[PDB]
């Protein structure tokens, strides 16, 4: 059953992914010290 764990896992990581994608887009955010002046 893996190729059927390859199209479970496909869709598990956009799930997942996104909420990434999104949470790392905040860390950027309160990285830098001092934005553009």
């Amino acid at each position: 059953l893996l190729g059927d764990f390859f199209r479970k896992s496909k869709e598990k990581i956009g799930k997942e992914f996104k909420r990434i994608v999104q949470r790392i887009k905040d860390f950027l955010r309160n990285l830098v010290p001092r934005t553009e002046s």
